[PDB]
C-alpha cells in the first residue's frame, strides 16, 4: 500500500509530516515537491498516465487553475466535509484546504507613519508617493489579494483602489516576497506587500543573519479584516491509490496534520491560530469570510485590471 503526492509546497519542510503518517499508518507516502505551476503542467501532460494520487497546491489561484485543467475528483469524506471550514474548500469537494497564510502590510517605521496604516485602503494616501514597493502581477498571491477586492468591492471600486496603489509606487517590481521585506528592512521601500510566513521565516533565522537583521526592522500589519489564502489537496482525477490518498488528504487536514504542515512554513493551521511565538506577537486577526473558491472566480479578472492600472 502506497500513495503518490505530488506537492506544489515547495518550502522543503513537509518530509516529517508525510513520515508520521507513515509510520502510524504503514501506507508509504512517495512525494515530489515542486512547482505548483510545473505539477499542473506535468498532469495535464501526462493524464490517465500519471502516478500522482494527491495533488497539493499553494495558492487559491493554482487550485482554481488546477480545477479547471480537472485535475481532481470528487471524494466522500464524513471527516473532511464536517472538519474543514465551508469557506476553505471546493462547495463541489474536489479539494479541501490544509494550511491559513495571511497578505499583510510590511513597513519600515522609519521611513513612514504606520499610525496612518491599518488596512489596504490606506495605502493610496498621497503620503506614500513613492513609498509603496509590490511584488509583480505575475505572483499568485498578488492575484488572490486583488481577485479578494473584486470579490466585496466589484470590479469598479477595486480599480480605484489599484490605480491611487500603483499611484505610489516608484520603484521595479520586485520579483519575490523575500526580496521585498529585505528593501522594506533596508528601507529602499517604506511599505510592501507579502505573506505573513516570509517575514517570520526570516525573523528566525531561516534565511541566515543578514535577512533576521533586516526583519527585526519591520512592522507587520495585518488588515482588519485580512485576506486569508491556503495551500489545499485534492486526489487526481485518475488516482490509482484513492483510498489512500483520502486517508493522507484527512490525516494532514486534520489538527496533528495541519499543524505539522503550518509549523514548518510558519502558517496557520486549517481551524486553529499558529502556536508559533513568532507568528503570535503579529497579532491576532479576523477572516473577512471571502472563501477561497471565489478568490479562484475572480482570478481572470484581476489579472486584466492589474494590467489596465500598469501593475506589471
Ligand atoms: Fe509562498
Amino acid at each position: 500500500k502506497e500513495v503518490k503526492v505530488y506537492s506544489g509546497r515547495h518550502y522543503n519542510t513537509d518530509k516529517e509530516v508525510y513520515q508520521k503518517f507513515q509510520e502510524q499508518t504503514g501506507i508509504k507516502v512517495r512525494y515530489i515537491e515542486t512547482d505548483g505551476k510545473a505539477i499542473i503542467e506535468r498532469l495535464k501532460r501526462e493524464g490517465k498516465n500519471s502516478q500522482a494520487d494527491l495533488v497539493i497546491l499553494v495558492d487559491a489561484a493554482i487550485i482554481e487553475n488546477a480545477s479547471k485543467a480537472n485535475l481532481f475528483q470528487k471524494i466522500n469524506s464524513n471527516f473532511l466535509e464536517n472538519s474543514v471550514p465551508n469557506n476553505l474548500r471546493d462547495p463541489r469537494n474536489k479539494w479541501f484546504g490544509l494550511t491559513r497564510r495571511l497578505r499583510v502590510i510590511i513597513s519600515n517605521p522609519d521611513i513612514v507613519d504606520i499610525t496612518k496604516i491599518k488596512n489596504f485602503e490606506d495605502l493610496t494616501n498621497p503620503s506614500f508617493k513613492g513609498k509603496v514597493c509590490l511584488r509583480n502581477r505575475k505572483s499568485p498571491y498578488n492575484q488572490s489579494l486583488v481577485s479578494n477586492q473584486i470579490a466585496k468591492k466589484g470590479v469598479g471600486q477595486t480599480k480605484i483602489w489599484l490605480k491611487g496603489l500603483i499611484s505610489n509606487v516608484s520603484t521595479p517590481y520586485f520579483s519575490g516576497d523575500s526580496s521585498l521585506i529585505r528593501a522594506v528592512g533596508l528601507g529602499t521601500c517604506g511599505i510592501g506587500i507579502v505573506n505573513h510566513y516570509y517575514v517570520a521565516r526570516m525573523l528566525d533565522g531561516v534565511k541566515g543573519p543578514r535577512d533576521a537583521s533586516l526583519a527585526e526592522k519591520i512592522k507587520l500589519i495585518i488588515p482588519n479584516p485580512a485576506h486569508v489564502n491556503i495551500t489545499a489537496g485534492g486526489v487526481y482525477k485518475y488516482a490509482e491509490n484513492k483510498t489512500e490518498a483520502i486517508k493522507l488528504l484527512e490525516y494532514l487536514a486534520s489538527s496533528e496534520g495541519s499543524q505539522g504542515l503550518a509549523n514548518k512554513t510558519y502558517e496557520h493551521p486549517l481551524k486553529e491560530s499558529s502556536q508559533n511565538r513568532i507568528v503570535s506577537k503579529f497579532g491576532d486577526f479576523t477572516p473577512d469570510n471571502v472563501t477561497i473558491k471565489e478568490l479562484g472566480k475572480f482570478n481572470s479578472k484581476a489579472i486584466e485590471i492589474m494590467k489596465e492600472v500598469g501593475w506589471n
